[PDB]
């Protein structure tokens, strides 16, 4: 028997909703509160598929070729010279935040997946904890899982971390068939490209359409070093004057920041220069990171980027996410010493969670700085750092 | 001649138009720049008249007893038992936020009064200054005066001070004849009253009507310790889940939020119980100050609470900002040496900024902790502390 207890999750991300469906799956009562006022949205973005992240949804007869998109190459370039570092043959897929967010609402459904709960306050003794949303409302739990994103308000409840600005911010954009001439399609479609420079770096792939029938499109990101303080303040606020914490979204960009944007932009070499300068809603995202040295606090507990916050370099966050989600409802299946399992759950998954921060670390020390980043190099391919023993294919 | 250079105000409020309409009056060409849509709003706050405060306008020709109110002592009551710890005579006039502000901008007009001018950036040389605005515009000036408040962006770039935290906050609530029982607006009519507790205070006073027309109303504040962290985050935190830096408006509070102000009143003595719980729009401020070793920097120069934030206790906080706004104006209207006035100018003004500062903190250091505070005891009173030699009435 599963646990008879009952499990809140706060936060109803890639997270959130895998704990929630493998819980139910398995008889466990559990609901999700979700600070959105209507089911979510990544504006679009890609999410390179990893296995831990696509596991939830193939289980349940999803058919990757059809929520995903094939490579078959990984290439590096001079972005501003456009000479070719190097090539190697690659077979990764690529998908977005909609595909793999809106598998998971579609299978877990509105019943029991309470939009407009954002939390504001968590108290917690030996039974029970007590959530407050900021409509003034409380729920109860046995059991509260924090999986409310990087800037967890868990998280911030409990143990007072938020992100630490890494010094830059990344700037991200998707196009569409004909936004781009024919050949700078060519140039990017079918392949992970990293146009690196002397002080930071862009990345471009191929994604699926936004609707099932839509034809591909093309995702990228341009990583800027933006010195915190006045220069970063600037580039975060947005057109009415507040200074935003994570993102500012295209509609809101001071306008003179787009300009910046596609000015720079001028200077890269075509294919590149042609992603910024045709891009119609680029916006930007700082890039932040956060660690914590326990998962379990009590009776609550922090998965996905609310316990360690990546940074999007090895492409696994969503995957380091969903495996967070998959160990910890695997703990309330088999409901043996809770307080025990728990214990040994989180001991993996943060050796997990370091290990990925420390490697996407030395990736952006590379990459953010003209650094030897050399084609192939295992120690910087994408994915989580193995932590288990190798098993048979 | 006053000086044929060109003067820009960031911030369009109490120092900002007190700047301009001195330099306009003197032949000095000069710009305000607002974050505002529209011409502003207090929320029909209270503001204790001072001298300074008034100058401009009394030599306009405004009557006193027209934007303004009487009264005839100061009250000391135990706000939980209202036992009166003393009364003393006392004759302040009380006007409102809307009304200096309304005053003021009335003779300065919309001409050049730039709206939705939020500045986001800027920068200098030993000619001009340059402004850059979050709608992707810029002006030029020769000097820009930072009169943009307590969370002055000028000051954050020049120099990277932003409000502290003083440990409590301040929700505020004014009332209209009908909304309290007679003998409770009685109580407090004609009168600055304190309301003491062991760890607070209320005070309540009466200000003029929402429109020349419109009856007297009864202003009234309750100062409540909170602790930074897990408690302010949640007090802070709006209906749709964001952290404020400043205010929670009334119609943006957490329901939760205000049913604590509201039970939490239950338990005070009556004619405040009644304040608080018939306030129709009660809203909730931080109480944060700040200071600054300088006020000019190069051409930049800060006034009134972009220069040193206040705390509310001395009610003198935009008579300070006045002052420095009028003392500013006089320097470029005598135009003799600029750059040795404004050195003199900021001496004399960081001085009554400190010593006011020192005063309200330790005000503050009584009134929050039911430490003694006795009536009449002139290192209390309101008012900026004397700072020039005293002259013949
Ligand atoms: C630029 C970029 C590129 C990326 N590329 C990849 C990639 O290639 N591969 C990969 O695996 N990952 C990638 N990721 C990482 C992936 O997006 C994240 O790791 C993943 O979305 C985290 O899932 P989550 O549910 O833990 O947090 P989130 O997706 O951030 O969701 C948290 C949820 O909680 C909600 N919430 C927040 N606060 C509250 C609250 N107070 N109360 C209630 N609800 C709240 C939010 O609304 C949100 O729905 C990328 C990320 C970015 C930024
Ligand atoms: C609870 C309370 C009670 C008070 N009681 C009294 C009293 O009894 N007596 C008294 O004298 N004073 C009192 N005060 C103090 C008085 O309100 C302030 O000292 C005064 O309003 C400060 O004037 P200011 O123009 O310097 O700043 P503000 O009034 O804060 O105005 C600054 C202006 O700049 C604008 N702005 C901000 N940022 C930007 C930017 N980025 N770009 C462009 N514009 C910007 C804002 O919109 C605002 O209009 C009280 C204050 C409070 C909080």
């Amino acid at each position: 028997s599963p646990t008879t207890d009952r499990i809140a999750v706060v936060g109803g991300s890639i997270s959130g909703l895998t704990a929630a469906l493998m819980l139910r799956d398995a008889g466990v009562d559990v609901d999700v509160y979700e600070r959105s006022p209507q089911p979510l949205s990544g504006f679009g973005t890609g999410i390179v598929v990893q296995p831990e992240l696509v596991h939830y949804l193939l289980e349940q007869g999803v058919e990757l070729d059809s929520i995903s998109v094939p490579s078959s190459s990984m290439e590096y370039v001079d972005a501003l010279t456009g000479e070719r570092v190097g090539s190697v043959p690659a077979d990764w897929r690529f998908t977005s935040y909609d595909s793999i967010y809106g598998g998971l609402y579609e299978l877990f459904g509105p019943e029991r997946y309470h939009t407009s709960k954002c939390l504001v306050g968590l108290s917690q003794d030996s039974e029970t904890v007590q959530m407050r949303f900021s409509d003034g409302t409380k729920a109860e739990a046995n059991w509260v899982i924090g999986a409310d994103g990087g800037a967890s308000v868990v998280r911030k409840r409990l143990l007072g971390i938020e992100p630490t600005y890494a010094g830059y911010v990344t700037w991200r954009g998707v196009l569409q068939p004909g936004e781009v001439a024919d050949d700078v399609w060519n140039y990017f479609n079918d392949k992970f490209t990293y146009g690196l420079l002397d002080d930071g770096h862009l990345i471009a792939y191929p994604i699926p359409g936004r609707e099932n029938a839509e034809s591909p499109r093309l995702n990228f990101q341009w990583y800027w070093n933006v010195a915190e303080g006045p220069d970063l303040d600037e580039l975060m606020t947005d057109v009415r004057g507040i200074r935003l914490p994570t993102s500012v979204h295209n509609n809101s960009l001071n306008p003179h920041n787009l300009r910046q944007f596609h000015s720079k932009g001028e200077s890269l070499f075509k294919p590149f220069r042609d992603l910024v300068l045709n891009a119609s809603s680029p916006f930007v995202t700082v890039v932040a990171d956060a660690t914590v040295d326990r998962m379990v606090h009590g009776r609550v507990l922090l998965i996905g980027d609310a316990a360690v916050t990546p940074r999007p370099h090895a492409a696994a966050g969503g995957a380091k996410a969903s495996d967070d989600a998959r160990t910890l409802a695997e703990v309330f299946t088999k409901n043996h010493d809770l307080r025990g399992s728990l214990q040994s759950w989180e001991t993996r998954q943060l050796q997990q969670g370091h290990a990925y921060l420390n490697k996407v670390k030395k990736m952006a020390s590379r990459l953010q700085h003209g650094g030897s980043f050399e084609p192939g190099n295992p120690a910087f391919a994408f994915g989580l750092p193995k932590v288990d023993e190798p098993s048979v294919v």
